[PDB]
């Protein structure tokens, strides 16, 4: 939700903080963020019956947000594809999928990134298993399709049904990949813009740019989903 999301300005960025032990547990860095891990503290606080906020309800929510059906089970139980990331938070009721409701229009999936480059990761250049295992997940979510809105349908200053607070995940054409970057709807000035966790500012920022030109500018992007707590 925005009022979580909006405590994280100015939070630096930073990579791989999710990747730092031997061994996959639960990991809580709410000091250094990347464009996920952001999104998902934001929600796991948001969900919480209390905002007098209990650790015990944001540890459970965050394992019920980061990890496949909320268990943890090494590198590969750990929602890396954002398209399953989303599956995942919509089967368990915690997201609407808004777009799902609102758009005609739609992208079938087709993941391979982290299979084809299992050099790049630290869980995967080392471990064969890890990565056959990452190749059954793309297969089996691959030829889906999901919803989403083109971005030559979205306006500097939004729509009518996509509100402050919404998750919006920035679709992608590039190669074995779905989604890009993720971050939090926030209309400023009229315009609707991306609260979200930036390696070009470094830090989590209110985005200058209205979401509609940052989707415009870069050949690469698509369109949007807009999920909903």
């Amino acid at each position: 939700v925005l009022s979580n999301g909006l405590g994280f300005v100015d939070t630096p960025y930073k990579a791989g903080t999710l990747e730092v032990d031997d061994t996959e547990d639960l990991i809580i860095n709410c000091d250094e963020v990347d464009c996920t891990t952001f999104v998902e503290y934001a929600l796991a606080m948001a969900l919480c019956p209390q905002q007098e906020m209990q650790e015990g309800d944001f540890a459970r929510n965050l394992q019920r947000i980061r990890y496949r059906d909320g268990k943890i089970d090494g590198y590969t139980s750990r929602l890396h594809y954002i398209s399953d990331w989303i599956n995942n938070a919509v089967r368990q009721g915690l997201l609407e999928d808004v777009t799902a409701a609102y758009s005609p229009f739609k992208q079938k999936l087709s993941l391979s990134y982290m299979s084809t480059h299992p050099e790049l990761y630290k869980s995967l250049k080392n471990s064969p298993e890890n990565v056959a295992q990452m190749a059954k997940y793309e297969k089996a979510l691959s030829g889906k399709e999901v919803h989403y809105l083109p971005k030559d349908k979205l306006e500097p200053d939004g729509l009518p049904w996509i509100k402050n607070g919404d998750i919006i995940a920035l679709t992608t054409n590039t190669p074995g990949l779905d989604v890009s970057h993720m971050g939090i709807a926030i209309y400023i000035k009229g315009q609707l813009h991306l609260l979200h966790a930036s390696s070009k500012e470094g830090k989590v920022v209110v985005g200058k740019t209205a979401l509609s030109q940052m989707l415009k500018d870069r050949k690469s992007l698509t369109g949007i989903r807009v999920l909903r707590m």
